């Protein structure tokens, strides 16, 4: 409509077509053989194909299909493509471009490169920046961001490891003759394990975008203007490459808070998943699920661990949950300095690079009633929350609103306030920080821009687990949103305690796990928010996460069949409200 | 309507009410204090509340609210109950019954208590009764039926004792110093944990029943009419009640081949569960699930075990997951003899009962082509189905009609052939024999007979798994019942492989795990089939499965946001079809 003007507009290369047009097929076919990417509309498919079909007409004075279109320019029907390939002008077509890219994408993370690929998909030229700018000890790493490097996966190994730590104990309840008394953990065999498929997943990221012929630079991207980035690269080269669509995908990195030390001697999850030693006893400084999942494994593989925290656990989570991740924490292995704040790090030994020992830290800090807080420590991570640094970018300049926490202002379909800039990721102010978002949103946007596609990210009911010892996963709003959403009496949540069959014979607690069920009375019993907390959540979770994206009902769940015996069932039971006050005891 | 007229006529106690009526909540907490149970229809939420509310004055001559009703008589409105209530006359008249009880239930398993605690609730005066006839070996067992004692329970018990081994397997690669070489296994051990648990089980359903107000009488029924159950006691005391409507939830039995040397020297899952010793080199005889789970943890305890499969394995299962699920065993060690069935068993030795250890069997059969079979084992274990055994219950002389595999024949709300008799459970023929659909099943049907409930119990789309060492999970179609009921143009497959985050480290298969949508193209690419091979299948599947019920398109998949890292949220991203034949492959 004015769809179309855009449209044509952004497409590298577009073939508009209907599925019953043996001209169509043709001019397709030759564009497989000659290797070109394209995108293509099928306008039968479109319930406006003929307005559309018409409307091509101000732009090639043809009314037919197909219609090949490079850069906003009519390239011409079938027979006028078959000519070009014929006559070998086509690829020139295809590739002249008054830009260097048609897409440029700074960051190479989750979003970036998933973006990168949709995009090639389509014809676009693309080129993917990355750097990793190194963290205060130095430490640094390959392709693939936060995700590949320093979070999800070397996260969830690390996990996993812990979790094992706990089927050693469970092993010898059910017939295993195994003393866990005498069996030690080995951080550096961990490490270099994770570190292996890490270093995997670095070139993996590397070879996809290569099959994809999307450009890699490992460089420092910066904006000059709308079209225009600065690139440093290893060799402190610099020059300049312009692109028509700009995507920031830069993400964030770790913060320190400001006390004298922090810096010098304490490290964050940057540092931690390639610590050459075990952290030894540990502080952990914070309270997000990043704080609570470190702190956990640490735990599980042993070490002697504090969690200082703030004011409270897992804020924007439902705090009902939260205090029972905590509680289960607490009652295995984790101390916790409750509202208490960090003022400053001291050395008492430095590392013992030689022995690969840690060293020793004294921790001085206060309680919120002003009792001073101090020990020792052999590490001190801070998990105290990240932040992007858009500043570098030169974003403001070139016209790109920030927050006042320096986030990008999107509007719903990416766009910054820079017509030809987006922004995917942790960046973009008030999204949920995951990658599958990152990730989904990338593909989503691509589609947009390089295909004709209208599909906007839905950011509401994202599934999230969080990975601590016992897991807890989550779709949908937490209890007390809620209820600040639409009122408790029109809130209605059915729970109920529950012991996998595993914990029976592993004599483990009754009525630790737990799950809920929020919903809206008014709205057919409505389900906004499942929530967790056992073994497994996230296999459990992900399930339901569809079901409530179809706008699952209590009824729903009740009318499904559970399978047996497992943890997830109980969702297809649940009768216990909170109103009713009843026990939800097993 | 005479929706009106059933619910009265069967109902034991039942209040017609308003959520907004005073003397209807008066009335529900003086029949609360007076721990009366009963129905509740709130009519002010039925959109026909106001022609029903008109109907009553059919029965009680009066339109308003409250009006109570036992057993078919109008007791009175507000005034006249708590009239009776404080004559002391409330209780009797509540009590006023006919029959001995409103409801018999005959087997006390999955089903039958699920239905017997069901009613209680709505005030039904209810009989359980449960009975186990003893294996040929004289393995007897409590409450709670196959499920708890003989089925599900046990089999994920030892299921789980199975995959500790992989666990400890793998924790040497995350850095634990642990020689899984060097760690031995003891059968009994794990048996008395097994055992210790099932036998809380068998008091917690007797506890459940008996808080309830559910009689639960250890006895063997049979039918002696209509309304009248012979029961038989422990003592062999033989007396007959009366009831109102009767329940059938019997459940079934394993079947033997009709062979010499099979009763006598081999046994079946009734005994495996609970075996002194451990069954040593092991024939399994049969494929279907049962057989494929013991012979699966049985290699997984260190076991030397045969599968012997008359023709394909998972018969009534996906075929391509099946050939997937058995691949993967004989990779870890079961052995299989294809296309086998066995003409005799002779024993070499007995059972060493003083050492307690198995005795010798020599093992004659014949391959389809008649080459012979001739191996020797210390168990044999037969795994060839289940048969119910109603020829005790004198359904015959009483009108109940049994099917060619004397299984009850029922309508689609579980009635028999007599109108106040009911089958629920594996009994019921053609209906899904699993635990959790004879509970659901059982608890609709309670509701029906006592609460004026009108849904029925919807067969379609249950969901399973199967605990093989490498669990299978499925829901809805298989690929070619899909491709026989709709055609193979209508038939799309996506598909991929995937690998557990968790065997990277662990430096298991890559490309073994495995899963699949099987979608219809005309419906909107509607999910007809779902299938998934990996760990932790059954959690995995347990969400989707109420998608499936929702009616879930390949599109509701795709827009949902995976949940990273799990294994689950591949399904959230399949784009691989096999139509397009490309590799499956990670
Ligand atoms: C410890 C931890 C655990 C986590 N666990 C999970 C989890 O289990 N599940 C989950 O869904 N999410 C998890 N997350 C969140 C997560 O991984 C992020 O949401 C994801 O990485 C964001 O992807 P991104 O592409 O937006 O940014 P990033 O992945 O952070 O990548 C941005 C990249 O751009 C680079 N860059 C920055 N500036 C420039 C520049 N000027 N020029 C060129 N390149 C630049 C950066 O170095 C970086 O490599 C976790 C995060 C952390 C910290
Ligand atoms: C080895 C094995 C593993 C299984 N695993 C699973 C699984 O993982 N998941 C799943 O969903 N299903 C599983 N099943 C299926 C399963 O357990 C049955 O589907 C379930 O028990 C059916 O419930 P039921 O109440 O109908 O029958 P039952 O549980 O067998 O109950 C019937 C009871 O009535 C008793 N009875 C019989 N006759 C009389 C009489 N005349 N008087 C009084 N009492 C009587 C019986 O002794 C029995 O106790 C498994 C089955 C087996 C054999």
């Amino acid at each position: 409509s004015q769809w179309l003007q855009r449209t044509i507009e952004s497409a590298a290369v577009i073939v508009f077509s209907k599925t019953t047009c043996p001209f169509c097929k043709k001019l397709k076919d030759v564009l497989a053989e000659a290797k070109i990417k394209h995108a293509t509309i099928e306008l039968d498919q479109l319930s406006n194909g003929s307005v559309i079909q018409k409307a091509l007409s101000n732009f090639s004075k043809i009314e037919t299909v197909p219609q090949m279109f490079v850069r906003g320019k009519f390239i011409g029907d079938s027979k006028a493509v078959l000519n070009y390939h014929n006559n070998n002008q086509l690829q020139a077509i295809v590739n002249e471009n008054k830009y260097d890219y048609d897409l440029i994408i700074i960051g190479g993370g989750s979003g970036g490169l998933a973006a990168g690929k949709e995009a090639a998909k389509y014809g676009a030229k693309i080129a993917v920046l990355d750097y990793v700018e190194p963290t205060p000890m130095g430490t640094t790493w390959g392709l693939g961001g936060t995700c590949v490097n320093v979070g999800c996966i070397p996260k969830k190994l690390m996990h996993q490891a812990g979790l094992l730590s706990h089927s050693l104990e469970d092993a010898q309840h059910f017939g295993w003759s195994l003393d866990k008394s005498e069996i030690s953990h080995d951080w550096s065999t961990m490490v270099e394990g994770v570190q292996s498929h890490i270093g995997s997943l670095n070139w993996g990221y590397k070879v996809s975008l290569r099959d994809n012929a999307v450009t890699y630079l490992n460089a420092r991207g910066m904006l000059l203007s709308p079209h225009e980035v600065q690139i440093t690269e290893k060799n402190k080269k610099v020059s300049t490459i312009t692109g028509n669509k700009i995507i920031l995908a830069t993400g964030e990195r770790p913060k320190y808070p400001e006390i004298p030390g922090a810096i010098e001697y304490g490290i964050t999850s940057d540092d931690l998943f390639s610590l050459p030693y075990f952290p030894g006893k540990t502080l952990v400084v914070g309270a997000s699920y990043v704080a609570l999942k470190c702190a956990g494994f640490l735990a599980s593989l042993g070490g002697d661990v504090t969690v200082m925290v703030r004011s409270i656990l897992l804020r924007g989570f439902d705090q009902q949950m939260a205090e029972k991740v905590g509680d289960y924490m607490e009652n295995h292995g984790v101390k916790f300095a409750k509202l208490c704040v960090p003022d400053e790090i001291t050395q008492l030994k430095p590392v013992d690079t030689e022995n690969n020992k840690p060293g020793l830290l004294l921790v001085k800090g206060h309680y919120t009633d002003g009792k001073k807080f101090e020990e020792e420590f052999e590490t001190v991570i801070f998990a105290v929350g990240r932040e992007p640094q858009l500043s570098k970018l030169n974003c403001e300049a070139v016209g790109v609103k920030l927050d006042k926490n320096g986030r990008v202002v999107c509007s719903d379909d990416e766009q910054t306030t820079v017509s030809n800039i987006y922004a995917i990721g942790d960046i973009n102010a008030g999204k949920p920080q995951l990658t599958p978002v990152a990730i989904h949103a990338g593909r989503y946007l691509a589609r947009r821009l390089f295909a004709g596609a209208t599909e906007l990210t839905d950011y509401s009911n994202v599934a999230t687990t969080v990975f601590t010892p016992l897991e807890y996963g989550a779709c949908g709003l937490s209890e007390e949103d809620a209820i600040e959403k639409y009122g408790d009496n029109d809130i209605e949540v059915y729970h109920s305690h529950f012991k996998p069959l595993e914990w029976t014979v592993a004599h483990r607690e009754d009525n630790v796990c737990y799950m809920k069920l929020v919903c809206r009375i008014s709205d057919n019993m409505r389900v906004l928010g499942l929530h967790v907390l056992g073994p497994n959540a996230g296999e459990i979770t992900q399930g339901y996460a569809v079901a409530i994206k179809m706008g699952a009902t209590k009824e729903d769940f009740d009318r499904t069949i559970g399978i047996h015996p497992t943890c997830s069932e109980t969702f297809t039971t649940l009768h216990v409200t909170k109103r009713s006050g009843g026990s939800a005891a097993v």
